[PDB]
């Protein structure tokens, strides 16, 4: 579960680094199955890559897998137990 993560975030960092990440869209699906926890959170820094992703997304599909993914991560970091 983890490393296929960071296999995410690292493909995802070439898609912003590209300025189009309308690819990403698959990579945010796969994320979406995935049952990501704070721990693997602050190990594969996905938010940061799929909150930049967001910003690239060009394709409206991509910013709302992105904006769905961040919503639900959202309470993992807002959560001081």
């Amino acid at each position: 579960m983890e490393d296929e993560v960071v296999r995410f975030a690292k493909k995802m960092d070439k898609m912003v680094q590209k300025k189009n990440a309308a690819g990403a869209l698959d990579l945010l699906k796969e994320l979406k199955n995935i049952p990501m926890t704070l721990e693997l959170l602050q190990s594969t820094r996905i938010g940061m890559s799929v909150n930049a992703i967001r910003k690239q997304s060009t394709d409206e599909e991509v910013t709302s897998l992105a904006k769905s993914l961040i919503k639900s991560w959202k309470k993992l970091l807002d959560g001081g137990s």
